[PDB]
């Protein structure tokens, strides 16, 4: 037949592997003061991660209200071994030019991260489901609806919203939802047109969110709300980054995007777009 | 109304933090022989380098045939930045405590990347689209297909067959491109019984696949074959450990992965099932 040749995950040999390589050249080094000069070049290196600290607290400054709401920063920033750094330096000092060391080795850019390690972390994370859910609802989805709805406006005869919530309920229906929203028709795959107490619109909410909200009430795997919450906003920027370079999509939609009446953000959409059209 | 407070793109402005630490530094104790420590402590960093690609070998021994096909280990396992770590090593010789010392941090694990790291290369790449695909084939057709199949099976008087083709061409109509496929029925959501000359088959193909025979042949973001064949694989990955996992499909799903007749395959799948049956 055809065997099938597909990668599996990584064993994880290389920490036994350089475990060895330890133990051999401690043995033929091996074959009393010396160990106070490997504390301190460890302290030396260790140094470096206070100072990338120091530098992902700088670029973090800016998102205390809008992603970490200030405990959130500090642990964030540092990875969580922080009882190592501040007793080896302790243990070190009871140089400056090691911090200058480690300033030029920080600003060049000379960490280039590995083909492996990128793969490692590719394969490792199954909690980026935002880009796959967002080429999968631009290409299945929009990119065959979008060219006809003009051509059905004027077989009826504006253009799509598309409601992004990033909460967690969907099935709340638009007529019953929103108490102003009133259904008037179809156009010949549902597409409802509304008119809300007094404007009409064409409305339909995004499809994927309730494979987020899927994804969390049924459990059969390991998913929490927060992470429902981080996934929506990257899918919103992602379908947002999409569209925005979106070919023959340029002037056929506008997303709206919320949190927790809800009619009141559909007029100002509205209002802003004919403003827009002046 | 109510204004969104979405995340943006980070600015990268650390690295010029860092450079202006490292300047104001740089000045202050400037205010001959000391360049020479500088640049063999720099080289004593730098070995670990030499010492992690050495073990990034060790691992990816194993899957030569599989995932490289020689020159693909070596330019993968240590960063392309490979000129630098011989020639400061022959510029500060011209030690192996240092080494030592280097073994002693990669095999203990204080190497963790911290959150901002991780959520920058979450953020950078949108080559993840199989995590995403994965989950939106597996909630949005799959949950609610295969739980009713059984009963229509029992109305028609077997489990489904998924076809995972990891080429290119999926739009080949299975009575089209195998010659021995021949239609039956179907059960009131397309579900083509088939007959193969000289037994009865479940079969569909996957969809999403079509997705990544769109971003491919489309071409109005980049996109390549190779990257189609890893992204290919790795989504048959995860379907195949989701759906080993799965509580309730346990027994009524089989999958063929394949690339490049056919219908031996399905032969050999059908006669598996059969003996593993006995």
């Amino acid at each position: 037949p055809a065997r099938l040749l597909i990668p599996e995950p990584r064993a994880g040999r290389a920490r036994h592997a350089a475990c060895v390589l330890l133990a051999v050249c401690f043995v033929v080094l091996f074959l009393a003061p010396i160990i106070r000069s490997v504390c301190t070049q460890l302290a030396a290196l260790q140094l470096g991660v206070l100072l990338k600290g120091c530098c992902c607290l700088a670029e973090e400054i800016f998102h205390l209200h809008s992603r970490h709401h200030l405990w959130q920063v500090l642990c964030s920033c540092f990875p969580p071994r922080w009882y190592l750094a501040l007793l080896l330096v302790g243990g070190s000092a009871y140089l400056t030019l090691s911090c200058l060391c480690q300033l030029l080795v920080l600003a060049l850019g000379l960490q280039k991260l590995s083909a492996v390690e990128v793969s490692e972390l590719t394969e490792s994370s199954k909690k980026n489901v935002a880009h796959g859910l967002a080429w999968s609802y631009y290409i299945g989805y929009l990119k065959v609806v979008l060219p006809r709805l003009k051509e059905c406006m004027e077989e009826l005869s504006w253009k799509l919203h598309i409601l992004v919530p990033l909460g967690c309920d969907i099935w709340d229906d638009l007529e019953k939802a929103d108490s102003n929203i009133q259904y008037l028709a179809d156009l010949p795959y549902k597409h409802s047109l509304y008119v809300i107490r007094l404007r009409p619109c064409v409305l339909e909410f995004a499809s994927p969110l309730q494979t987020l909200c899927a994804m969390s009430q049924d459990d059969c795997a390991a998913f929490s709300r927060e992470q429902r919450l981080e996934q929506a906003r990257l899918f919103y920027r992602s379908l947002r980054d999409i569209l925005g370079s979106s070919k023959e999509c340029a002037g056929l939609y506008r997303l709206i995007a919320y949190e927790e009446f809800l009619s009141g953000l559909i007029l100002w959409h509205l209002q802003q777009q004919q403003r827009e059209e002046y």
